[PDB]
DNA sequence: CATTAGA
DNA sequence: TCTAATG
């Protein structure tokens, strides 16, 4: 956690570069597991060889360790750290939509700068373009202040279109969080569940409303169960506009809301934790259900869930408010 | 790990 | 279809 620090840091430093800059998913896979284990290891590693003793630690890695150990630096790393190519990739990859592969491509053709990326929107796709457009606005955290207002509006239409529609801004915001990255609204409906073959219209209706009122300025991807787009709070009695924000809304079959809802709220650890626990209490949890655990090693039969509460009660737990879902 | 775009 | 990019 701190003792095995730099090591893991350099490991993942190394890993990240393999998976993007190169297409070295193995090597990339290498660095990763290794840095995972040296990560749990309780003693101050003091020689590659030492570390070596580990599973995942091969020759190459250890060798680096030794180097990193000796000198507080890495060659491959400082050389890597300097290459404007790998650099350009690291950067380019930022744009929502620009992934490594697109990244390289862009680089080879020579788009290194954001400006470059401009003169050639032509070669960019819709996503990317928007992603390029709000390059600045997308990098920004959302003041809890705007969330409310954003949320307020969401909730107002969902309701305005169909009274039956249950909306639920999850995530960090919902966890109390002061700022968040983007807005994620969980959507469901009664007329919609596990069997009852779709009703695409469901998501579609509200997407339309959010557009009608001008909350939603642009679409990333609309699909029959998950909409990905771009929203904006009305720029008030002017002198001030709102930055564009990323919003996502997904339609959930009523029978599995809460499960998603729990999950979607997080934290990451909180889940695993509750999850790791559901297991001891003879259960199983995941993005949609909670199924009793059978001794024959496995079992199923997805248990009816009324709210986040029933989930706890099942696993026999203490209702922990969203604020306290920190872990 | 599953949904969408795109080509 | 397969591949990418988002989450
Ligand atoms: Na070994
Ligand atoms: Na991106």
């Amino acid at each position: 956690e701190t003792l095995n620090g730099g090591i893991t840091d350099m490991l993942t430093e190394l890993a990240n570069f393999e998976k993007n800059v190169s297409q070295a998913i193995h090597k990339y896979n290498a660095y990763r597991k290794a840095a995972s284990v040296i990560a749990k290891y309780p003693h101050k590693i003091k020689s590659g060889a030492e570390a070596k003793k580990l599973p995942g630690v091969g020759t190459k890695i250890a060798e680096k360790i030794d180097e990193f150990l000796a000198t507080g630096k890495l060659r491959k790393l400082e050389k890597i750290r300097q290459d404007d190519t790998s650099s350009s990739i690291n950067f380019l990859t930022r744009v929502s939509g620009i992934g490594p592969s697109a990244a390289r491509k862009f680089v080879d053709e020579g788009i290194k700068t954001l400006e470059d990326l401009r003169k050639n929107e032509d070669k960019l796709n819709h996503h990317q373009r928007i992603g390029l457009k709000y390059f600045g606005d997308f990098e920004k955290r959302i003041p809890r202040e705007e969330m409310l207002q954003m949320q307020d509006i969401v909730l107002n239409e969902v309701k305005k279109v169909d009274s039956e529609y249950i909306a639920t801004v999850c995530g960090s915001f919902r966890r109390g969080a002061e700022s968040s990255g983007d807005m994620d609204v969980l959507l469901t409906h009664p007329s919609f569940t596990s069997e009852s073959t779709k009703q695409p219209k469901l998501l579609h209706q509200v997407v339309e409303q959010l557009q009608k009122v001008h909350f939603i300025t642009d679409t990333l991807s609309k699909g029959e169960t998950k909409f990905m787009g771009v929203c904006q709070l009305p720029s008030k009695n002017d002198e001030k506009e709102y930055p564009h924000r990323r919003i996502d809304i997904r339609l959930i079959p009523k029978d599995q809301y809460y499960c998603g809802v729990l999950y979607f709220t997080g934290s990451d650890i909180f889940n695993k934790n509750m999850r790791a626990h559901a297991l001891e209490k003879g259960f199983t949890i995941n993005e949609y259900t909670i199924r009793p655990l059978g001794v024959t090693g496995v079992a199923g039969e997805p248990l009816p869930v009324d709210s986040e509460k029933d989930i706890f009660d099942y696993i026999q737990w203490k209702y922990r408010e969203p604020k306290d879902r920190s872990e």
